[PDB]
């Protein structure tokens, strides 16, 4: 893509420690799966392309971008050590949306729908075994 967009967040790095946990499996099989197929998921399924969207200030405002395409790759390629790292990525994605956009904007109502589902599923994150 455009040189004016930053590289996406890291999804592969042999130096980073990684482990499978039952909680991370739940985050893939339940949480990501639930959110990915929601009617309002599509704006969140890949990094923001600030050039295509004509948002030249996006990556000036949002210095820790995150999206569900990145999270999906991190889960499927076993990038994480623990569930907290992945939950933080989802929280970062929502908070970026809420910081960049006006309350009540369509993109914010879409994010809020996904976050409500997220919260319900994370309240049920299984005990680590
Ligand atoms: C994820 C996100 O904020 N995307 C986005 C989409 C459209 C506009 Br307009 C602003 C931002």
């Amino acid at each position: 893509g455009s040189h004016m967009n930053p590289p996406p967040p890291e999804t592969s790095n042999p130096n980073k420690p990684k482990r499978q946990t039952n909680q991370l499996q739940y985050l893939l099989r339940v949480v990501l799966k639930t959110l990915w197929k929601h009617q309002f998921a599509w704006p969140f399924q890949q990094p923001v392309d600030a050039v295509k969207l004509n948002l030249p200030d996006y990556y000036k405002i949002i210095k820790t971008p995150m999206d569900m395409g990145t999270i999906k790759k991190r889960l499927e390629n076993n990038y994480y050590w623990n569930a907290q790292e992945c939950i933080q990525d989802f929280n970062t994605m929502f908070t970026n949306c809420y910081i960049y956009n006006k309350p009540g904007d369509d993109i914010v109502l879409m994010a809020e729908a996904l976050e409500k589902l997220f919260l319900q599923k994370i309240n049920e994150l299984p005990t680590e075994e």
